[PDB]
């Protein structure tokens, strides 16, 4: 089998993008957060504190004929950026564009943050990294993925994210017109429940490709890309007015600045993100300080390869036996 979905940005900065996922019978359609960092999928509900619902749409089970209170059954999850949620679980059936999965755990909110129910555009999260992250206790479950896995005619799932516009997550297969030129395979480590992997070095700009190793995660949940301060220090040094604000929270640069390209190495292909990729606008309506889309990952205790840097690929998540990364140019 396989699967096909539109993900879409969610705003005008892409910020997040989200991606139609149909639970229960009748279906019962949310527009999720596919996360590869995290490896639950939690959906805002019928059991989620009235105050903190705002606009998302939710997902009741005593609505679906299939679905099933996975007895005893609790999650609890925090984030990187400290948002959180928590409730109880269901089993369900689950499509993700024409792929069905049948006794999913669907983690159903009873309590979710501030930052989530003040964004309407997200009714959950899918996560997509490996289950061994699963928060559920005492049984903790599989990924949407990891159930698909043996049905599906390749244990593969692509990322392919747009810039300012809708993109494509696939399962099952990969589309050889979705990139140009080939696709580089390199090494991950899931000792981490991440898809980590160690890229080969950078570029500036039209800069020399400086060769170094840089240990980190594709995460598609993550909006920026996260390096180390060195490197994040010689990216915005090419920028003239940058400077990293304490009081805003990292990096920020004239608004009327032309930003240079930053390429990464994945083996000895280079993956080029374009300058307008790093920004995200004003830092407050009106402002002429705009807010960096490379940040320092120093004191989050991992280099994270979000969407700034995902969106400027075709990435191929392999989940054979021995899981792997691909990244394509396109």
């Amino acid at each position: 089998s396989t699967g096909s979905a539109t993900t879409t940005p969610i705003d005008s900065l892409d910020d997040a993008y989200i991606t139609p996922v149909q639970i229960g019978t009748p279906a019962q359609t949310l527009n999720l957060d596919f996360d590869t960092g995290s490896s639950d999928l939690w959906v805002f509900s019928s059991e989620t504190t009235a105050s903190e619902v705002d606009g998302q749409t939710i997902y009741t089970p005593s609505k679906s004929t299939t679905a099933k209170l996975l007895s005893g059954a609790t999650w609890s999850i925090s984030y990187g950026d400290g948002s959180s949620s928590s409730g109880d679980v269901y089993t369900d059936t689950v499509s993700v564009g024409g792929l069905t999965v049948t006794g999913q755990a669907v983690e159903s909110a009873k309590k979710v943050s501030s930052s989530f129910t003040e964004d309407s555009t997200i009714d959950g999260l899918l996560g997509l990294a490996f289950s061994t992250l699963n928060t559920v206790s005492p049984t903790q479950q599989k990924t949407f993925f990891d159930n698909a896995k043996a049905s599906l005619d390749s244990p593969v799932f692509t990322a392919d994210l747009g810039y300012h516009a809708p993109g494509t997550y696939n399962f099952g297969f990969i589309d050889t017109t979705a990139y140009t030129g080939s696709i580089t395979y390199t090494a991950v480590s899931t000792k981490q429940g991440f898809w980590e992997w160690t890229s080969t070095g950078y570029a500036v700009g039209s800069g020399t490709f400086k060769s170094t190793s840089i240990d980190g995660i594709a995460d598609t949940g993550t909006t920026l890309l996260y390096l180390p301060a060195t490197v994040v220090s010689a990216y915005w040094a090419q920028v003239s007015g940058a400077k990293s604000s304490s009081s805003v929270g990292g990096y920020v640069f004239p608004c009327s600045a032309t930003l240079p390209s930053f390429t990464f190495g994945v083996g000895s292909a280079r993956i080029v993100i374009p300058g307008d990729y790093i920004d995200f606008g004003p830092i407050s309506t009106g402002s002429s300080s705009c807010f960096g889309g490379i940040q320092s990952s120093a004191g989050i205790g991992i280099n994270i390869f979000g969407d700034v840097a995902l969106k400027a690929a075709f990435v191929v998540f392999n989940g054979a036996t021995t899981p792997t990364l691909g990244f394509a140019s396109k």
